[PDB]
């Protein structure tokens, strides 16, 4: 009886499962690795740290490889609960990676916002907001240290660790640009908060110290790294209307084998606002009360999952004038594309089309070479922004092809592309194999 | 000092870890794959789409392989907040997969509900409810597009992609059956909502386009796929009592190497109701107020994690009259079996017994061949449904072997089995290797 | 058009991705394993089960290997909602694993609490609280069965399953120690609850039944298992102050290659209290009301994510008098170290420093050999516990280096270390390869 009687229940169908076993689940032989050690070492910041300033850092040569890089900020909030929305993330307006004077990659705060909405999830996502925002209903004058982790190719997997020991003739530098106005920190809407303190910044880099043999190999052999890059040519001007369904054809200007496309429609006035403001809880300032105004967001709750507040009705991509795929609704790129390829949840207003089976995986799993496409176009169709945004009965009970009239402020269309490239390192210098 | 001093801290115990390294963590060599392309293409639906109708789809031969399949619905809700519970999931009452006139697999909406409770988790689970339900407190007349993803063997992993190019003489068809009455959409309890609109449906299939060489291999060589199937012989009649602890012996009728058994006790009146209704928040209509009634659920909050509202007291499986394992409580199959083999959280009323180490993994990891077992029996023992369901003090403060008196409505016992089978494809035709 | 036109978009950059494919994503060849069967079998408990008693279990020789071990408790709560905090976890005060009279590992309830805060996440974490606590607002007299899963080396992965068949001359035993006082079960603060019932306990072990060939191999060949151990030498006395920033140097006493260090500052009066109590919602009894008292916690909500209530200001580790790394804030070890190496969220008051790239992975990925370090020291600096804990305006709006004055009760410093060791099994006996 018990488990022993199940072993005897053996048939001809068990041949495909346990005939001539190849593996066993009860004796794992673990692999031996190269000895190493990790150390986070602070960097020297060049320039005056402050709102709207540009500072830079030259990675000091302390170890052999570098992996994680974290930017620490110390901020004091100037409003009460729910008056900030990822202020430390917005403060890092853009960051540029440079090797030997050559730009390797460059990221922007809106990419950080888009990456978080698509590729982070669950408790990891909430821990990221602890690191970049106040999440415990803090009041005016609350001071907190923030940690903004960079997400370049060598920051996301140790298998792509940048070998400083193999770059003795090339300097690795980071160029930071700080935001000028950060909601709930030094500005409240358009009005500056008097006495707002300037931020304090520090850059920390995680170094890998290698053993003698592997140290000789990294310094003497040629290296080829399959890296990822971000492409972003600037915001596009979206033209959603309140009386009809407007349409647009945005000529894409991407290159290289691309893993996926990600885009959003943002109101440039408010950071991370990808949906329309409405008089429903969490969608505007003072929603549900007599102080409600659809002009100002509920800053702490800027994001939403309500598709009714998104602006995109349908979309398709055209490749040299012909449809790459049939037109799908905006909710398809927000719900189904992430469901099929990511496995998390994406707030409304952020859209994805993946050419890869696993876009969040470092291992390539399907790409499209935009360098061989003369004309790639994103054909868009917007909803009719005809719903009264101040009426909860109108917002919570309408049809599929309409949205709130406040959606006309979503005029900044940001389109991102993640591509692959090859970083060759030899003779103490590194350079990208493909420039377009 | 720092990391370099840790490298010198090297001893005899490091032999098992870093002696003669076999791998390294700082130089991943990514694998090269076969070139391909993906495209979601809409299908033609045969039949009249409507409540209680049967429609079918013949997969058009656009590409070489097919992977994901999504069913789109457009529904208009007829109630206010919390009056629907996965209506798009319930609308897809059953779906049958057919190759060359032969049924490969067939799923049911209650399986979709059971699969979601056991094998989805975290934000992925919440995104699935966005795709199949209203989750933003929408009101009467709210229209929304829903996406129901199918979970057949070729829908869950690209490694089992169905080769249409290798099936030139066999037709692949899907047979859908739409539910007649959907709570909060066209019915409110037992009463039909006047003017309810019929649903609109579309079927979308993701095709894989292969390169020349791999296209020749799929069309010329014989293929063998290790696939998974669902077994379900219909609901069993549970007989829980309010005066004593009833017991039952359900003769199982499964075959093939089975990964796991999953079952629930459902009140057939309400979709997804696996637990008893009670006058505690979320467990009945208007709970905690003067309008409370334990006759009607809080439809939007039909599920629960409260074990006190589950009906099963203990259970064991018998194999040819002898115990396959010792009797365990119902909470063991709801909490511990999922904890040990899945790693999520399962609402009360859904139970699991796994023969596999990783039941959610495609790779077989332990099965039981039910084709070699003459008598397999699920021995059940129910709690005494003696608690007053209208008393919060009685429901929130009782013992282990009792439940609410409303648990006597959980009379539909659905037992599911997930088994493996082999799909052989050769000479343009496909067929299963094992029929029993 | 469509997907076929993307295949033709092929360039010279595709050489690194799809030239001479090595793998394919659309034809997975699954591996065949050794036939086995699993069965959970109840053990005999030696001794009188009760609060503050020591009981033991000798693993009966029913199967060939053992994997999961679960301890079942049945408890009756003596308070209302929010008056318990993981009572079943605290009840298992310590558990010791013994093979042939030799201790292999020993765990404590505070380690269970620390492990849960660091290495569990998402729905898995919530399911663990369902198994060890009341989570549905149960009232006085509510009875519930609890399941405490052990987390020894053979409990966390089947690849380290303990071979009882290879230990015919060595006895495997578990030594349990039950807590004396459990909040909300038999005590309310310092006052005993009259009529509190003694707990009932049962131990269940999952056995693996192997096929004939693999059974002969396990019983005849020598085995070497790379296992993990917990190190804990007892609580350290922390000395945080309310008038200045105190500092300490705790001489660590660890050995063997260590994966990570984890520590917390606990008020020994309250289980799992790692942060200061304050008059903000969830941080003290009756917070926000006229019955608020910062002397008693909100037991059901003892944990918090508010860094302002943590006590540690900065920390660094010294190796033979020299800095292993530069000083970082306490929030770095609570937010960034888990973000970089775990990927979940860790409540405030629990800190981590990882020597491994993946500390939660069984496969070694970086260690530090503490057996070769003469002096390892944890240098600590505490915040100034000068904030009025009864003032929400003072707690929700202060600076980085201060905390509530109630933080002076966090006087128990628990430092944990997870190391590797080798378990050799030969001639029917097992023994560890390294003792220090
Ligand atoms: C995003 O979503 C989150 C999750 O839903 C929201 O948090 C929830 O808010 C609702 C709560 O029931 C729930 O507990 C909470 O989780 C979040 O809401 C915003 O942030 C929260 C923290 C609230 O802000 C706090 O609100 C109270 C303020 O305190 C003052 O309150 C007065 C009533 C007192 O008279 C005064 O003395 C202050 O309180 C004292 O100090 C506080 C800190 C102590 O807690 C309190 O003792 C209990 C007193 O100590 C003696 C805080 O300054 C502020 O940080 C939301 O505020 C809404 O909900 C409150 C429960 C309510 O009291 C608020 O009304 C006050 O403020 C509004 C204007 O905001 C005034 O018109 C009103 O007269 C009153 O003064 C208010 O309804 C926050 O939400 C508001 O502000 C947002 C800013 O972007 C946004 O505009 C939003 O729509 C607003 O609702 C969400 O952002
Ligand atoms: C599942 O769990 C969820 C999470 O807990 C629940 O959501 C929460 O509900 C409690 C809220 O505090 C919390 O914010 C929310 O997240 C969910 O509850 C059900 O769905 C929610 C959305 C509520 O439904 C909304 O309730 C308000 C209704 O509006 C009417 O309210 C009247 C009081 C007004 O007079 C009338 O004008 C309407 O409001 C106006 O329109 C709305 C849309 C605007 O928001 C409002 O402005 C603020 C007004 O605009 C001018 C909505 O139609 C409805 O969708 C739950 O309803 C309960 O909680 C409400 C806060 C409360 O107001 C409700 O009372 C009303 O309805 C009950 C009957 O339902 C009447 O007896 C009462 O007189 C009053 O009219 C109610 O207590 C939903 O829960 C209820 O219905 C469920 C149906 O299955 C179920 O029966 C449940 O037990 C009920 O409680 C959970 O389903
Ligand atoms: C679900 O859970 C909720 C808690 O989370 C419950 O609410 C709690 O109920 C207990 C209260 O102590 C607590 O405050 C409350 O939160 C809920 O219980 C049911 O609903 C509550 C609100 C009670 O209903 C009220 O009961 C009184 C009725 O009024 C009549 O009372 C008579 C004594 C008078 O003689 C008669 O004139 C009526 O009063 C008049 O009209 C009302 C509307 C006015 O408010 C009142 O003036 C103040 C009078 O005006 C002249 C109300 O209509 C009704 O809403 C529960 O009722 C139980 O508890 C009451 C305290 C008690 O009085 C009730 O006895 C009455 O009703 C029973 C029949 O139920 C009669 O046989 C009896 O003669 C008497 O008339 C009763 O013990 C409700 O619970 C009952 O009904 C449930 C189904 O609806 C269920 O069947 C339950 O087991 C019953 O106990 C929970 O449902
Ligand atoms: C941890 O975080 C959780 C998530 O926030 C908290 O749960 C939330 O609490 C706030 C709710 O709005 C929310 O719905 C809930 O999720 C949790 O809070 C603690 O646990 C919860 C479940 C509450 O305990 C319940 O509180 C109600 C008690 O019932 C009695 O209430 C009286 C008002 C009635 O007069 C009496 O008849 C009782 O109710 C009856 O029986 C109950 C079970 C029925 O539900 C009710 O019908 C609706 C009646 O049936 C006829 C329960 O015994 C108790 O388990 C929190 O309690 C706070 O919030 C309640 C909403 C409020 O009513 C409570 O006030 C009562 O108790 C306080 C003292 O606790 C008294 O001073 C007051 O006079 C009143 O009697 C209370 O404000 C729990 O929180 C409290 O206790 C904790 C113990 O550690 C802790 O001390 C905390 O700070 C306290 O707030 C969090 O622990
Ligand atoms: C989508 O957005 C649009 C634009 O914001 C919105 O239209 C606005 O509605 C308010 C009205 O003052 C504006 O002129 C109009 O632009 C639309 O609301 C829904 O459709 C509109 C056209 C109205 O419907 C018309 O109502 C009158 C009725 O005779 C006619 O048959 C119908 O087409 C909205 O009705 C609301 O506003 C009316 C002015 C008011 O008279 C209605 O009350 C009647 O009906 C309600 C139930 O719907 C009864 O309870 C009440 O006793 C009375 O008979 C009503 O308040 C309509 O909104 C309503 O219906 C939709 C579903 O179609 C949703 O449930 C809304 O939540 C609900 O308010 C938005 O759908
Ligand atoms: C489980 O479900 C059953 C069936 O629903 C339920 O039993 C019902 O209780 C209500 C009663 O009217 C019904 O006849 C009965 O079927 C049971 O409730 C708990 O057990 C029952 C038997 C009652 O206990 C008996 O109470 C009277 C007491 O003299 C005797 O020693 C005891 O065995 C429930 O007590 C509640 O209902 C009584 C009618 C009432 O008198 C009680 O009040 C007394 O006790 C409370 C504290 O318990 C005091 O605050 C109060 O001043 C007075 O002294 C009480 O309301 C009993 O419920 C109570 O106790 C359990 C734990 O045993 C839980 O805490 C409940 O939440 C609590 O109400 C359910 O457990
Ligand atoms: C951190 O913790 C410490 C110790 O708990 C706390 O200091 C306590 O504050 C209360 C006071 O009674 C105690 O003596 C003191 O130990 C500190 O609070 C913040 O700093 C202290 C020093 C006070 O600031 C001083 O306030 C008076 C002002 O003239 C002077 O310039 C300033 O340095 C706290 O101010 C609060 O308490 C005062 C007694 C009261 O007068 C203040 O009211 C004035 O200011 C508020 C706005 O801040 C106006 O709305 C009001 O009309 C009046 O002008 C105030 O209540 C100070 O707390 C306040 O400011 C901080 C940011 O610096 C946070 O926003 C607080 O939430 C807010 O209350 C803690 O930061
Ligand atoms: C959207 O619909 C709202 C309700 O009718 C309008 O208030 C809003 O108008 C805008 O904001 C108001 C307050 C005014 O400033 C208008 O000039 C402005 O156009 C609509 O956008
Ligand atoms: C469960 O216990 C409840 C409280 O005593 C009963 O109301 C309920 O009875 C059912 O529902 C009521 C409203 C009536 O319709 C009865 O005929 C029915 O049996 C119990 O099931
Ligand atoms: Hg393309
Ligand atoms: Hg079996
Ligand atoms: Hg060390």
């Amino acid at each position: 009886a018990g488990g022993l009687s199940q072993l005897v229940a053996y048939g001809a169908q068990d041949v495909y499962l346990t005939g001539n076993p190849q593996i066993t689940f009860f004796k794992t032989v673990y692999r031996r690795y190269t000895n190493f050690a990790i150390e986070s070492i602070q960097q020297t910041i060049n320039g005056s740290v402050g709102f709207g300033n540009k500072v830079s850092t030259q990675i000091s040569r302390n170890g052999d490889l570098i992996t994680d890089i974290v930017v620490e900020f110390v901020l004091t909030k100037g409003g009460n609960g729910g008056t900030t929305y990822y202020p430390a993330e917005e403060l890092l307006q853009d960051v540029e990676l440079e090797i030997g004077g050559q730009r390797i990659d460059k990221h922007y705060n809106d990419w950080f916002r888009t990456y978080d909405a698509l590729f982070r999830m669950n408790d990891d996502r909430y821990n990221y907001r602890r690191m970049t925002d106040w999440v415990n209903n803090e009041l005016v004058g609350a001071q907190k240290r923030f940690y903004v982790p960079l997400i370049f190719f060598f920051n996301q997997t140790p298998g792509l660790a940048l070998p400083l020991i193999a770059l003795q003739y090339h300097e690795v530098k980071l160029y930071f640009t700080l935001a000028s106005q950060v909601q709930g920190v030094n500005y409240n809407g358009s009005s500056a908060i008097a006495g707002a303190a300037q931020p304090t910044m520090s850059v920390w880099v995680d170094y890998i110290f290698l053993d003698t043999q592997e140290r000789t190999r990294f310094a003497q052999l040629p290296h080829e790294y399959l890296i990822e890059q971000l492409q972003f040519t600037g915001s596009e001007t979206a033209t959603p209307s309140a009386t009809t369904q407007a349409s647009q054809n945005i000529r894409l200007n991407f290159n290289h084998p691309t893993k996926y496309l990600a885009w959003n429609f943002n109101n440039p006035t408010n950071y991370g606002q990808y949906t329309a403001l409405a008089n429903i809880p969490g969608a505007c300032s003072g929603a549900g009360t007599a102080a409600a105004t659809v002009t100002t967001p509920d800053y702490g709750n800027t994001g939403t999952y309500n598709e009714q507040l998104a602006v995109l009705d349908s979309a398709k991509i055209q490749l040299n004038g012909q449809d790459r795929f049939a037109t799908r609704k905006g909710s398809y790129f927000n719900k189904v594309q992430p469901y099929q390829s990511i496995g998390g949840v994406t707030p409304a207003g952020v859209y994805l089309y993946s050419f890869a089976l696993k876009p969040a995986g470092r291992q390539p799993s399907g790409t499209c070479n935009f360098s061989r496409i003369d004309n790639a176009t994103l054909s868009l169709t917007y909803k009719t922004c005809s719903i009264d945004a101040t009426s909860p009965a109108a917002v919570l009970g309408n049809t599929e092809t309409v949205t709130a009239n406040t959606a006309t402020l979503l005029t900044a269309l940001n389109i991102y592309a993640k591509n692959y490239n090859v970083l060759r390192i030899m003779s103490g210098m590194g350079g990208l194999a493909y420039a377009n």
